């Protein structure tokens, strides 16, 4: 495959302690995915560790990456002093058939973070720094210029810095969007993804707000929020705990007979769970019962009035209505921070 360069999963074969382009010695496998490998390599010009991205050599995944690309050089562009939480892309070039993608070299994902914490949940604290990151990361990609809609947020998709620090940037701009030009129809993982995509409806950067409230919950309790199955069953989480959504979004939703029916009276129940509404989120984050599993009783930094604050702008983020669904400039006046 690609003259032995690449194996049968199109990805490079790589070789520890390889020299690419007279500038790079690569050093080791860091990390691996759908789109293709992460290295560690030390950039022999700029005498730094880097990250280098080798997408697979196929078409579908290099042109994943060209969006990537493109929408990377666009924010790093408007954010030269890396201060919005947006990965920085360095430079990028071909190399035996391989679209690499050369990064600033990254710590650990929020998914690994949770396992280390054996799946307990990191502290409201630590919950509310990643917070106020990733809100000010979404108030950068809604500038006008940027515009953009990440599509796919969830843990591991956010990388610390440092093992040691609160930092974090956020990564994979593959399958991003841009307001003006909305193109899928299909987006976002399962457990992350919105009313409005999954009743067929029109959607824009409130879309990411519904992820990241959703990713919240589950960096403090430790368990995906809504973990369905299929899209039914993930529809059925949601309303156990946010209740039937409103009728004027069922209403105009293409897909509402997916999951609901409309009774005479023109209301809507579900299709033959808890019942609507009745799993709390109030009991999810064990507001008045000492956290999540009541394993934060006893703790500092986790009183009920902290918790009824962050209960509050999780259900701000958890709006079924995208156009009243907090957003981001006002989720970082909000008293959670
Ligand atoms: C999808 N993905 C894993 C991805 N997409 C874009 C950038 C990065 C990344 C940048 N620096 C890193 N350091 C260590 C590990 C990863 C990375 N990872």
């Amino acid at each position: 495959y690609n003259d032995g360069y690449d194996d049968d999963n199109y990805d490079y074969i790589v070789k520890n302690g390889e020299k690419w382009m007279d500038r790079y010695e690569i050093d080791s496998l860091i990390g691996k995915g759908s789109f293709g490998q992460v290295v560690k390599a030390y950039d022999r010009v700029e005498q730094e560790w880097v990250a280098i991205k080798i997408i697979k050599n196929k078409k579908a995944f290099l042109n994943q990456a060209q969006i990537e690309v493109r929408l990377l050089e666009l924010m790093n562009k408007h954010d030269t002093e890396m201060k919005y939480y947006i990965v920085h892309l360095k430079r990028h070039f071909m190399f035996r058939n391989h679209l690499c993608l050369v990064f600033e070299m990254l710590s650990y994902n929020l998914y690994d973070l949770l396992r280390n914490t054996n799946f307990r949940g990191v502290s409201l604290n630590l919950t509310r720094k990643f917070a106020q990151q990733m809100c000010t990361a979404l108030l950068f990609l809604a500038t006008p210029e940027l515009s953009i809609i990440h599509c796919d947020l969830k843990p591991e998709n956010i990388l610390l810095c440092n093992p040691k620090r609160s930092a974090i940037k956020i990564v994979d701009f593959g399958s991003s969007c841009q307001l003006g030009q909305r193109i899928y129809q299909y987006i976002q993982s399962r457990f992350y993804r919105s009313p409005e995509v999954l009743l067929g409806m029109p959607y824009d950067l409130a879309i990411d707000m519904w992820s990241l409230g959703c990713i919240l919950v589950e960096m403090h309790t430790g368990e995906p929020l809504f973990s369905g199955a299929n899209e039914v069953d993930q529809m059925n989480k949601i309303v156990e705990v946010l209740g039937i959504p409103p009728a004027h979004i069922l209403d105009q939703a293409p897909k509402a007979r997916k999951f609901f029916e409309k009774l005479p009276d023109g209301t809507w129940n579900l299709k033959k769970y808890k019942p609507p509404g009745t799993r709390k989120l109030h009991n999810i984050l064990g507001v008045e019962t000492g956290g999540p599993g009541g394993r934060r009783a006893g703790e500092s930094g986790h009183t009920v009035a902290d918790y009824l604050k962050f209960k509050d702008l999780i259900l701000r983020m958890l709006d079924y209505d995208p156009k009243t669904r907090i957003q981001p400039y006002y989720a970082l006046q909000h008293s959670f921070f």
